[PDB]
């Protein structure tokens, strides 16, 4: 995958199961486009976002949704979203993967960046 | 203090000071309007970003400026902004203090969000 | 203070208020001798714990009690503490900042040094 | 696997390659034991560390070397380890992964513990 999201639930030690994602590029005017979305998985990545060529260089956002994640938690989260940003290829050809580490007022995202 | 933001350098331990932090609500055609804006202390602290009064409910985006913050590093980081989206005054006024830890493709950030 | 110690609860969006906090220094033998004790603040933070003379050069252990931080959510945290070890003053004369957003499963800690 | 480590460089974006990790168990008269040891690979990870046999309930410290990891940056980090603390099994077999986000003087960790 030239991009790939990891999402893990930092409140109960697991991965993030069938959560929502969205990713967006931004456009020509300021405005994000959708650009691959979908659920992740028993492992909390979603694999298969895009392809090598429709992944061109540009400026990402990753949305991951939690509203509701926490409900059974008892807690309303910061945001609806976890959200992270990330320019692309700005130097070429990159796998990305994008890792969420999620509770519903703090979360770590870590942007690696391969060959 | 109705909105407060902190910044620190998880690279080299210290305060992320004189650093640039914008602040954007949501406007409902759906794009960022400029709200408020600061350059981090020497404490890595940014006080005095609004009122009580202009901060209502809404949807808030704390942009940190890191595009050149890294230069001296050598390293070039993730995007050239660090962000943070909340959600405010879901359910009545609060103070809010957005704490943000950075490093160049990484970072972690908690919302305190507190009822005084 | 040399040494602050400064302790929120990522799950609530809140200091983490009256929470046991443990500092240790390591000793020749290899044995964490205590240091310095105490709870936290309505601010998350714990003042006072020592005095420049006291802050010798050495290894550094901060525990932060978490077993039943957490109880009320029903939820059991990966350990009894959360735990950051640093080296202090290898160079001279510095002030300690540790801050620790803490979740049952995760967490994240920074050390600021200054001066 | 029973207890698999996954080490990322949050400076650079890239996996923690070829990094020392040491695991330890606390023994009957409060020291650490040595456990288990391995490098990390090219993807920042660190298997084949135990046996379900092997790995009893107990309290488990992964000590992640990173005395020079840093050194080419130019900054010498807040400690010589970054060491997460966990207690394992406490409720039966559980297959723990321990995801480390290394800053010098930073650090994000999460268990993620499943059944
Ligand atoms: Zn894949
Ligand atoms: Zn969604
Ligand atoms: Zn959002
Ligand atoms: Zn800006
Ligand atoms: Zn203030
Ligand atoms: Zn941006
Ligand atoms: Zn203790
Ligand atoms: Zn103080
Ligand atoms: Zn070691
Ligand atoms: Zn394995
Ligand atoms: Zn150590």
């Amino acid at each position: 995958c030239p991009l790939m999201v990891k999402v893990l639930d930092a409140v109960r030690g697991s991965p993030a199961i069938n959560v929502a994602v969205h990713v967006f590029r931004k456009a020509a005017d300021d405005t994000w486009e959708p650009f691959a979305s979908g659920k992740t998985s028993e492992s909390g990545e979603l694999h298969g976002l895009t392809t090598e060529e429709e992944f061109v260089e540009g400026i990402y956002k990753v949305e991951i949704d939690t509203k509701s994640y926490w409900k059974a938690l008892g807690i309303s989260p910061m945001h609806e979203h976890a959200e992270v940003v990330f320019t692309a290829n700005d130097s070429g050809p990159r796998r990305y993967t994008i890792a969420a580490m999620l509770s519903p007022y703090s979360y770590s995202t870590t942007a690696v960046v391969t060959n």
